C-alpha cells in the first residue's frame, strides 16, 4: 500500500519543488499525480528539450511518461480561468486516457472578492494578496445559502469545471486504484502558520501530516518523502518576516547573481546564508528520507559539498535518516545531478 | 521513535474518546498527553473509584500514572476560564513535577465575540456555536496589530497562562524528551470539513493525519492508531445534517434507552442504526490498527457481537487490518472488556 | 466426568465467595449450581447492570445464561419462608425450564426452636445464634416418630418445598446428567470444626471434601477447586475467637475505611492483617488450583501485589500449584480483575 | 503426593474392611495408617499365624512391617479404656519408634452419659446404643465451658491419652512426611446418614469424600479407593431399616450356615440376596478403583464368578472402572485370593 512519493520543501519556499516533481515524473512514471495547491505562487519545470511549465493549480509531474490521474486535493484554492489555461497548454499530455479529478470540496477562487480582502495583509505582512486564506475563510463560514466557495456547488452554475468535479468515493477509489502516486506540497515548512514567525507565514502548516490531510491521503499509503532546499533559503519581498539566529541577511550583489524575481508581482526575492537551526527543525517535523539540494550553481564545490554534509549531520541529530540523493545546477532536467556522480 | 498511540472518532464524534482515553492512561501509563481540542466538544472519564473529568480543554489522559507532561497543540481553542477550572479540579494530578505546555500559537477563545459570529450556524448547519471557528478564522487573519488571539500573545497581558506557554522549540523538545505518547483526536470523521456532508461538518478534517499535523507530532513517531465507534451513531441535536444511505434515525424509545443529551449544549442527540458504508469510509482513510467499540450494553449479545463482524470485514476491504479490541459497556473504566475475554 | 469447579473460603468466611460464583457463572455458562448452605451465611452478587442477589439458601450461581439446574444438598439448613423470597426474587432466572431439586435428606429449620437452643452461643463462642447447629441436632437424633426435620417429610404437610424435594436416585441422575456444574461452599476454612480454634468455629469442617459430601458429589467428579482470600481477614462480632500468631488485629479506622457489617447480624466485623501461617494451612489441605484475591480496594498496589507473592509462596510451601488468577477491587462483576491484565 | 490407598464399604456395613486392611498393610507395608472409628463395631483380622485383632479404635493396618505412624482423626469418637486395652495387645507392634497421634478434636465418649442417651434408638432404628451420635452432638454444642468431650481438653485432666495429643500442624506434618498411607473407613455406603433409609442409618456419610474430611486428608494425596462387598450383603438385626427393591431378605439356613451374630450385643445379623440397585449407586458415589469380594465360601464358584462380573458392569454403568481383584473365602488372611488365580 505504500506508493506515495511526497515533495515539500525545508526552507522558506521556492526552492525548486517544480523541479524535482517534474524530474521524478520522468525518471520514476507515476499514474498519479496529486496536490492541493493555493494561488500563492506558481511552481516551474523545464525538461531537456527546453520546454517549459508554470503552473499554479496542476501539478508538475503530468509530463510523467504513464500519467492515467490528476488530482486536485480538497486544501487546493484555484481559479478556474487560470485551471483553463493550464489544462489547455498540455492538453497533448492530458489525453483522452487521463482523468482529471477536482475534489468535491476544492476552493474555487472569487479573484474580484478575495484579493481585494488581502489588500492589507500585502503590505503588513508583506504576504502574496493571491485571495487564498478569503477563500480559504468562506470554506470554513460553512453558510448552507452560499452554493459559489466549494468546486461541488459551483460545478452547478459553472460547466467548465463540472465533468472534472468528483465525489468523495471517487476521489478515494482513485487513490485505492493507483499503482504508484506522486504527491506535490507547496510553500515551505518555515512558512508554517504554526512556526515560530506567525503572523508572518502562510494560511496553513506546510509539513507532510498538512499535505496528506489536504489530499485526503491515508497515512500508510505515504513510501517516502523528499525535501527540497537552497545553499542560501531565500523569503519573498516587503515587511515578509524574520530570520533563524544563525542565518544573515545577503545581497544577490554578495552572490554575483542577477537579482531573483517573482514571477508576476515582481518583488524581489530576499537572500539568506544556509542556517543549520532551520534544518534542524525542518527534519525534526518534515522527517525526509530523501533530500534535493538547489541552487549549487551559486556556490563553489568546497562551499555546495560543506552544505551537504551539514544537512545530513543536521538529519542524524534529529533521529532522521535523510539521505541527500539530488543536486541542482540550474532551472532544467539535464541540471539535475546524482550526488554520488559529483562528489 | 514510534510511540504515539492516537485516539480517533470512526463516526460523527462522542463514541467514547474520553473513556478509551483514560483508559488506556490507566494501563500504559504514557508520561506524555496532548491534543488539540476547539470548545465545540466535550469529552467524559468516569475511573474505577468513581471520580469523573468532563473536558473541553485539557486532555482525560492526565489519569495516567506516570504523567509528566501535559501538551496543548497549535490547533487548539480554548477559553482560559475552562482551561483554569479544568486544571483547578485535577490540581492533585497536575501536580509540581508536571509540566503543562500550551503551543505558542494556540488560539484564546473571545467568548462574548467569538460565540456572537456563530450565531445563526448554531441554528442554520446545527452548529454548537461555541465560537470555535470564529477564534480560527481572526487567527488566519495574520494581522500583525492583533496581539490577543495566539497565547503567545495574549501571555504578555494575562498571566494566568504565562507560565504554560512555551516556545516551538521547547515544543519539539518535549516531544522528543518523550518515552511513551497518548494523542487524543476529536469530533468524528463523518464531521470532517472534507467529508461528503459539507456545509453539515465542522471547520477542520477529523482525520490522523489532520491531528498529528495540528498536535505538531511528526509521522515517524506514530506508531498505533485506536479508532473509536458506537453500535448506534449520534449526532447533535437540530438541522445537523444527513446520513449515510444506508442507514436510518431512530429515537430513544425505539431502543428502549433514556434520551441523550450533548455535551455542551443541553440538547437532545439524534440516533441512527449502524453504518457499513461509514465504517467501510473511515477505515480507508483512518486506517486504525485497533478499534474500541462503545455502547454495547444498548444492544443484545447476538447485536453487539454482529457488529464487531461487520467492522473487521468492512476494515478488510480498505486494507485495514483493525483488530476489534476492547468493547464497552457502560461509561466507567471498569465496563471497557477485553473483546477476547467476552467473544 | 471432572467437570466441577468448586467455590471455597481461605480465611474465617465473608471473602467474596458470592462475588466470585456469580462471575465465574456469567463466564463459564454452568448448566448446574449446587450448594449446601446453613441460615448462618449470607453470599452476595452484585453483576455489571447493578442488579443485587443476597442469598442464604440458593447458590449465587443462577445467574449464568446456561441455568438448567439448582439443586440444594443433603447439608443444607434452611428457612423455608426464606428460599420462598429468594426464589420470589429471581423468578425471572428461575423459569420453567429450571429444575429446583432439594435433595430429600436436607433440613428444614425450626426458626422459633432452632434460634432459642442457640441463645447463649450466640454470646460464649460468638455464634451467629441462626439455629444450623440445633437443626443439624435434630437430623441426627434419627428419631423415627419425628416428620418435621428433613425436606422429604416436611414436603408431606408443607407444599411449598413439595414440587422442589426429590429422592436421592434423582439427586445423582442430575449430577450425572450434567455438563458443568458451580459448586459453592460456604463459612472459611478456619472456622472449621476441626481446625485449631475449637470451640470458636462453626458446626463442620469447611473444607473440600466435606463440601463435596454434604452436595453428595462423586471425587472423580471434581475439576478445579478456586480458593476466596482477603487482604486483610475478617471475623464477626463478639467473642468469635483467637487468630493466628503472626496476625493482629486491626480497626476499620487504621485502614481507613467505613466499618464493615455482618450479613445476617446488624454486628460490626472484627478485621485482622494478612496471615502467612493461615495460608499455609488453607493450602495445604484445600489445594486450590486458582485463587481469587479480593479487597484489594483497601491496600495500595506495592501492598496487593505483595500478598499475591505471598499466597503463591504458601501454596508452592505446602505441594500446591495455585494461581492467583483474579484479583477484585469492588463489590460488583466489573471490580473482578484478571491477574495477569494489571500486573 | 498421591499416596493415600483408601478402603471402604459398598453395602450395609460388616463384609471385611479388617480382612483386607490386615492383608494391604502385609503386602504392600504402609508407614501410616489412618482413620476416624466410631464405637458402633469392631473391626476383625486374623494373620498367617493365626494370630487375631479386633479394633474398634486402632487402625487394622498396625500389621504393617514398615509402621512408622498411627494416626486417629478428628471424626474419631473412642473410649480411652479401650484404646488403653487395644494399644497394650499390640505393644510389640507399637514399638518405641512408633508414634501414635491423636487429633486434638477426636471425641472422648463419656461411656456413662453418652450410652444413655441411645438407649431410645437402640430399640426404634435398631442402632447399636455406643454413644457415637450423643459424644458427636457434645462436640457440636461447642459449650466453652465444656472442657470434657475433645481430646485436647480431656489430656489436661486424663495423663493417659496426653502423651499422644498432637496439634492440629503436627497433624498436617505427619501426613505431609508419610510415604504411604493406608486410611480405613468405617460402617456401609448404605448406612450413610444421606441415603435412602434414613433414619434408618448412621450419624454420618459413609462415603470416600467423608472419610477424608474425618482423617483430614487432602484430595489431592489419594491414590486409590479398594470397595468391600459380601455376595449376600448383611444389616445389623432388629428394627434395622429396609431393603433395595431388586433383593430379598434371606435365612442362615437357606444359605446352608450358621446364623451370624454381632460380637458384643449378640444381635443375630439379617441376611439378603445380591443387590445390583445398591452396587451402581455405591459405585456411583464411592467410585472405587479395586474391589474386595468377600464370603464367596457361602456361594457355588459360578455363583460367586456371576456376582464379579455383575460388580464390574455395575462399575462401567455409573463411569466406574473397578477392577474385583480381591476375593474373600475365609476371615483369614490364607483366604484372600487374587481373583486372576481362582477364575
Ligand atoms: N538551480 C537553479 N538555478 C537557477 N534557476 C533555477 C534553479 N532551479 C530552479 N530555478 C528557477 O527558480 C525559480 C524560482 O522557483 P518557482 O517558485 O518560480 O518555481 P520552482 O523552481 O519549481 O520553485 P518551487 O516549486 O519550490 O516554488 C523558477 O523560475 C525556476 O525556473
Ligand atoms: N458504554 C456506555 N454506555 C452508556 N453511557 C456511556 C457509555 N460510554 C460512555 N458513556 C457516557 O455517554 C456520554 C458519551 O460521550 P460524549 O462526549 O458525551 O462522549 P465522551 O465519552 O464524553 O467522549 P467523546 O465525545 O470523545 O466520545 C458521556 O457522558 C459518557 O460518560
Ligand atoms: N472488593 C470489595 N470491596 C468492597 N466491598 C466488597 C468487595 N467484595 C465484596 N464486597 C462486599 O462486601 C461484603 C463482603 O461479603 P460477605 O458475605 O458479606 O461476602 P459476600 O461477597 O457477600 O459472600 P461470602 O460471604 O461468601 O464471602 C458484601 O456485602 C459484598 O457485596
Ligand atoms: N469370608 C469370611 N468367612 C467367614 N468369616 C469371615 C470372612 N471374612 C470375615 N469374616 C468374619 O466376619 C465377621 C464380621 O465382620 P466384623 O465387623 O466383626 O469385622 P470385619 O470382618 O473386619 O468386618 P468390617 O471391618 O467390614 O466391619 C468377623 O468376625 C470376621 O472374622
Ligand atoms: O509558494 C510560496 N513561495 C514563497 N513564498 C511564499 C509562498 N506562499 C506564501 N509565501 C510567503 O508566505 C507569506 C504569507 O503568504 P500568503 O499565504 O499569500 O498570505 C508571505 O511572506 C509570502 O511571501
Ligand atoms: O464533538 C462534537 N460532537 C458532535 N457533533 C459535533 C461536535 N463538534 C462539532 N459537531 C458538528 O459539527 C457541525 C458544526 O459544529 P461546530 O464545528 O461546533 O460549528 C455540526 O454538524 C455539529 O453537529
Ligand atoms: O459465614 C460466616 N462468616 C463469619 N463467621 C461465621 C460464619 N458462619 C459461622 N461463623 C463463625 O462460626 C462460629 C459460630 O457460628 P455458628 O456456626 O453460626 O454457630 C463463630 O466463631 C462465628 O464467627
Ligand atoms: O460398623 C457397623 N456395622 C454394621 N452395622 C452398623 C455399623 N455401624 C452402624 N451400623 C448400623 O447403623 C444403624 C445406626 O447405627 P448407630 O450409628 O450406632 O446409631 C443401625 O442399623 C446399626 O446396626
Ligand atoms: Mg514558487
Ligand atoms: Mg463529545
Ligand atoms: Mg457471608
Ligand atoms: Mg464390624
Amino acid at each position: 500500500m505504500e506508493n506515495v512519493d511526497l515533495v515539500i520543501d525545508l526552507q522558506f519556499g521556492s526552492t525548486g519543488k517544480g523541479l524535482i516533481a517534474g524530474y521524478l515524473a520522468e525518471k520514476n512514471g507515476y499514474d498519479t499525480v496529486i496536490n492541493a495547491n493555493m494561488p500563492n505562487a506558481g511552481h516551474t519545470y523545464i525538461n531537456a528539450e527546453g520546454r517549459k511549465w508554470m503552473h499554479k493549480v496542476l501539478p508538475n509531474g503530468i509530463v510523467s511518461p504513464n500519467l492515467k490521474r490528476v488530482m486536485l486535493g480538497a486544501g487546493s484554492v484555484f481559479s478556474i480561468n487560470r485551471l483553463m489555461e493550464e489544462i489547455e497548454m498540455s492538453k497533448d499530455l492530458l489525453h483522452d486516457k487521463v482523468a482529471i479529478l477536482i475534489h468535491p470540496m476544492a476552493t474555487v477562487l472569487d479573484e474580484e472578492a478575495h484579493k481585494k480582502a488581502e489588500v492589507g495583509i500585502a503590505t503588513s505582512i508583506g504576504s502574496t494578496g493571491q485571495g487564498s486564506m478569503a477563500a480559504m475563510v468562506e470554506k470554513l463560514q460553512r453558510d448552507p445559502t452560499n452554493n459559489t466557495i466549494v468546486a461541488r456547488d459551483v460545478a452547478q452554475y459553472d460547466g467548465r469545471i463540472a465533468q472534472y468535479v468528483c465525489t468523495v468515493e471517487e476521489w478515494d477509489m482513485a487513490l485505492m486504484a493507483s499503482e504508484r502516486i506522486l504527491a506535490e506540497g507547496a510553500q515551505g515548512f518555515s512558512l508554517s502558520l504554526n512556526q515560530e514567525f506567525y503572523p508572518y507565514c502562510t494560511s496553513r502548516d506546510c509539513t507532510p501530516a498538512r499535505f496528506l490531510a489536504d489530499m485526503g491521503i491515508p497515512l500508510p499509503m505515504l513510501n517516502k518523502v523528499i525535501g527540497t532546499a537552497r545553499c542560501h533559503p531565500i523569503r519573498v519581498g516587503g515587511t515578509s518576516g524574520g530570520h533563524y539566529p544563525d542565518q544573515e541577511e545577503l545581497t544577490w550583489e554578495q552572490l554575483g547573481q542577477v537579482p531573483e524575481l517573482t514571477t508576476v508581482t515582481k518583488k524581489v526575492r530576499r537572500v539568506f546564508s544556509f542556517s543549520f537551526i532551520q534544518m534542524q527543525k525542518a527534519m525534526w517535523t518534515c522527517q525526509p528520507d530523501e533530500v534535493f539540494l538547489n541552487f549549487c550553481n551559486y556556490l563553489s564545490p568546497m562551499g555546495w559539498q560543506d552544505i551537504v554534509h551539514q544537512i545530513e549531520v543536521a538529519a542524524q541529530s534529529r533521529y532522521c535518516d535523510a539521505e541527500v540523493k539530488y543536486l541542482g545546477f540550474g532551472p532544467t532536467f539535464n541540471d539535475v545531478e546524482l550526488r554520488e556522480d559529483v562528489m
